[PDB]
């Protein structure tokens, strides 16, 4: 029993981080097989980002201006090309320690770990979800970049997320590993501004089912409610709208403890329109977003 | 910018856990050098732990009763020992992938990595602090006995907690490496219970230094107040007292902000006797107190 926010073991990662060094810029790559993935803004000086011209900058780069580092070892660039906002480095040592891989772009909601690194070195690991505006909340310093979020699915690490820059209200933005974007963010320097945040309802369903599952019973009551009188509430709220396709995949959260999704809907439309009373839930006393139904079976079953 | 509860990278770890089975029990183990580690709890049948005898149960054992899996490798055991709480299994093969580590045992308050195994395969990484009542607040399930928690200090893992039981409440004890169990805990089913746990002050004025480096301010105050009157209201309020040596531990913090630690421990005063009045700190709506000073200085500079 016990409920933490709980990260992905990070080894097989931390096996394909490297330094990359441009000029004076030095952030962090990927390198699988052959290949050494970063932000193209490392070719960016630091005036270069006010407003960057990428295939002039890069065509004024050769190999040799690529310092690539792993640990001790230096990798030699052989090539390099640019794949919408990401640098593919084309290096002459596969590395030997590359895991099984894909390369998947998540949706807001899901979750994922990341693992921060500066220098090329592994700093630390945490939990976080894409946000319905496309933001991450993370905890990320200057040097970050590079640094990339991932799921381990049995043997296989996907790789979701690679970060790119922090956004003026504290909140990050990077791409998927083929370098598109998460939300409407480009990597230049301007005045971009996250759009309005809102809460995951299915996601915060999970957690008190999570919360039920270890003792945490207070909040339930006898009503239950439909569909569309909940969502009526939710979007008053600002909660994401639930549907069909959400109570089936809490399906299996409502059947180990006996309380239909839509009974633990009422008890979600009572906290939200009383509040919790100074009452907590999980040792939280507001209303967590952030674990996924399957985060929730993962760790409350295994 | 952003404040996560950050584990350190655990693939140093990782490749140290093995499976140890032994009758129908099967759990975790430490593999370094050529020392297999694991609660001793595992030579127990599901009747032993009522009032088991080690001593007994461990001399009807001989070295092939002993199952050690790394991956689908089979490690020969040579020898056994038990020391204090903890089996010691010799076996033929140094793990080639020891890391530079030490055995320290770790001080109520003290935060450290947790990386959750079931059959010797690691689930889960998060970060936890040692309560003053000896016991951590995890999150495992069965099978989870011989999971270890760990610090890293720059190329060394210090290893300081194996984990062996859960208690009736739902919370967690173990040892620590030696096999000395953290508070006054015993590996045997009876009807042991924690003591009161206590928040942990030079850890909420941590966390506060961290919300003020992140642009949270609202709840500072121009008040100051002096060691001995803060001390008095804390412990009407179950805060452990606040000692000149916290002071001195939080420096840092307060040159970095230019907010001295009595004037920070006046806000302090003001939270607990008015509460946050539905306004929250780093996204919470309680006051946080498993970071150390360490732990935001690690992720708020560096």
């Amino acid at each position: 029993s016990g409920f933490r926010k709980m990260a992905f073991p990070s080894g097989k990662v931390e096996g394909c981080m490297v330094q990359v060094t441009c000029g004076t810029t030095t952030l962090n790559g990927l390198w699988l097989d052959d290949v050494v993935y970063c932000p193209r803004h490392v070719i960016c000086t630091s005036e270069d980002m006010l407003n960057p011209n990428y295939e002039d900058l890069l065509i004024r780069k050769s190999n040799h201006n690529f310092l690539v580092q792993a640990g001790n070892v230096q990798l030699r660039v052989i090539g390099h090309s640019m794949q919408n906002c990401v640098l593919k480095l084309k290096v002459d040592t596969a590395n030997p320690k590359t895991p099984k891989y894909k390369f998947v772009r998540i949706q807001p909601g899901q979750t994922f770990s990341v693992l921060a690194c500066y220098n090329g070195s592994p700093s630390g690991v945490y939990q976080c979800a894409m946000r319905p505006n496309f933001t991450i909340k993370g905890s990320f310093l200057n040097g970050s970049a590079g640094s990339v979020g991932f799921n381990i699915d049995y043997d296989c690490v996907s790789f979701c997320y690679m970060h790119h820059m922090e956004l003026p209200t504290g909140v990050h933005a990077g791409t998927d590993l083929e370098g598109n974007f998460y939300g409407p963010f480009v990597d230049r320097q301007t005045a971009q501004a996250a759009g309005t945040d809102t809460t995951i309802t299915v996601n915060v369903l999970a957690w008190l089912y999570a919360a039920v599952i270890n003792g945490d019973r207070w909040f339930l009551n006898r009503f239950t409610t439909t569909l569309n009188d909940f969502n009526l509430v939710a979007m008053k709220y600002n909660y994401e709208p639930l549907t069909q396709d959400h109570v089936d995949i809490l399906g299996p959260l409502s059947a180990q403890t006996g309380i239909a999704v839509l009974d633990m809907c009422a008890s979600l439309k009572e906290l939200l329109q009383n509040g919790m009373n100074g009452r907590t839930i999980l040792g939280s006393a507001l209303l967590e977003d952030e674990f996924t139904p399957f985060d929730v079976v993962r760790q409350c079953s295994g």
